[PDB]
């Protein structure tokens, strides 16, 4: 079972470290391979996805990634800027499958800006289509204006499209996923004004033919912006497009107060993933030492569970981090009054200490 | 001797209750005004067989600015679809050229426990959001159901639309944003997704061209998921947010939500001279219109808004704002706002109120 490790710029490298030291302590052997990624990868060789890191992506069975980009690298063409591996590596390996976890832990429930009582016990899920959408949609760019009343003005713009089977094969995911869990699945689209999102809509409700046992609803991605603020406990699965998802579940991380301990995984066809902390990049601390690696042990967790058919290992990796909040500790972001506070390899023996 | 002239267009239904509670706010004051009245919507079908009748559009265009009420009832519903009430809020912004959306997040410390935020996140916030409203995917062309022309699913059945913004579009919102700032704490915040889509990349580069004009505002950026996220865990930072229809439309929801009382918050639409038209964001209420109830409150916080940031006049603004603060400080409540223990009134003494406190 092969992982490739790429741990990233600032933050990532030190976070990821946490994450192989909770792997190496596990009783399995793994074999390890990093590679160079984002600013590192230019640093190394002149590209954020130098095409050695690709095919060492590709050759593994999953792939644990830590958090890419850096003011340092802020100013490069944008090709060849940090963020430009997350997306590469998302098309060439086909993860079309998002995965975003919006849970809020009880030592934890007075950091979400939501009264307590609205937090408390949340645990909901987002699947975000990854592969599509306007994000990607051609054609794109800058011209002339072809028609209207602004015909011959410079413009922006872009396509928002997605096919059927696009939206089959992230329906499908998201339907399966509600079967393991409250059997409560939304799909939120802005049906009401968007062309694609009708459609998205029709298939939606075509697949939901073959799961009987779910039960579907529709959403407005205005006004579930607007629900999960109000009471994102009413939810259990949501499905989305790339855009949207990409919105809604930062919402959703944010209303737990924590975005340090969420992890994403993005997955192919074969569930083959790449497991990453949800956070992203913290140039304002990075290489200090103070990072909250949970998240990304986390993501290491999802990576054994949903790739590696290793759901003991993640259930006692999920088990420790537990333990470690109950025992008080804390790094920064989630410090409490009392706790003991740790930076970001001592959070990381911690959880050693209690798998 | 020159007054300034707002057409007053009441609609149907809670439109007049609402609207004559803002009429009598604006009588309260000791500026004279000239206010004439036109139907509109359904009282515009019932007069001349369009809910824009021709007299009515006159009106406004003629007028320094309109002041709005709400249209629609059960009643009309059953017109063919261009006469339905509704189409004269479409036809208002299409004749006009009003294409800024002012749409104020604000919460009274009063109402606070109606947000699902912990109060010392949301009361006393007073942010404006201001939506692009003519344009962006919400109308772009092409768009519909097709088999894919390219790509790696071509052939097969796909839907799609396009975003699409021109520099004078995006000029034009700026502009105004950024002169609303200028009558505010002078930050803007534009929000886009420049990291990913052309529009957005656009966007940013017209809105830092127009920001060359406004050396006095401080103008920075925002992704629209991260505003999405800075908007539920501290939305008093802000003071100015400009951004395009579709996000503008979803941002302005979350922080309609995140105030708790969706049917306080007052809304206009607003051209490059900054005339505007003034309405509460609420809409119809067909199952309590006529029945003396509605919460007018947000109809005169529009007609604050009216004499602000198209009239030139905010002093009298302040006036009419420090007057919905004293009544509901003094426990004044209509039903949909009703806390226990207050002194619960229907629309015209909720007005009353209001007058009583300017
Ligand atoms: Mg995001
Ligand atoms: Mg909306």
């Amino acid at each position: 079972m092969k992982i490739a490790v790429l741990p990233g710029d600032g933050i990532g490298p030190e976070i990821v470290n946490e994450a192989v030291k909770v792997l190496n302590a596990l009783d399995e052997k793994f074999e390890l391979e990093h590679a160079p990624v984002g600013g590192a990868g230019y640093e190394a060789s002149g590209h954020p996805l130098p095409d050695a890191t690709l095919a060492l992506a590709k050759e593994a069975d999953a792939i644990l990634f830590g958090a890419v980009g850096d003011w340092k690298y802020d100013s490069l063409e944008r090709a060849l800027r940090p963020e430009q591996a997350i997306l590469g590596l998302r098309k060439h390996l086909e993860l079309f499958a998002n995965f975003r976890p919006a849970i809020c832990y009880p030592q934890l429930v007075d950091a979400s800006p939501l009264k307590p009582e609205l937090v408390a016990g949340l645990d909901i899920l987002i699947v975000r289509e990854l592969n599509g959408d306007i994000y990607f949609g051609q054609p794109r760019g800058v011209r002339a204006a072809p028609d209207g009343p602004f015909a011959g003005e410079r413009e922006g713009f872009d396509t928002m499209r997605y096919s059927e089977p696009e939206v089959r094969r992230i329906a499908h995911v998201a339907f399966q996923a509600a079967q393991k869990r409250a059997k409560k699945l939304l799909s939120v689209d802005k049906s009401n004004v968007l062309e694609t999102s009708q459609f998205w809509r029709d298939v939606m409700i075509d697949v939901s033919k073959e799961y009987a046992d779910v039960e579907l609803s529709h959403m407005y991605v205005d006004n579930a912006a607007m629900q999960l603020a109000k009471a994102p406990k009413q939810f259990d699965v949501i499905v989305t497009g790339n855009m949207f998802g990409d919105i809604l579940s930062d919402e959703a991380s944010m209303l737990t107060g924590s975005i340090g301990m969420l992890p994403s995984a993005s997955l192919d066809k074969n569930n083959k993933g790449l497991y990453e902390p949800s956070h992203g990049s913290a140039p304002d601390i990075a290489g200090k030492g103070i990072a909250n690696p949970l998240a990304t042990i986390l993501s290491a967790a999802m990576l054994l569970r949903y790739s590696l058919n290793r759901a003991e290992q993640a259930d006692r990796i999920e088990r420790a981090v537990k333990t470690v909040l109950e025992q008080g500790y804390r790094t920064g972001d989630i410090a409490t009054p009392g706790c003991r506070q740790v930076g970001t390899a001592a959070m990381g023996d911690a959880v050693v200490a209690a798998l």
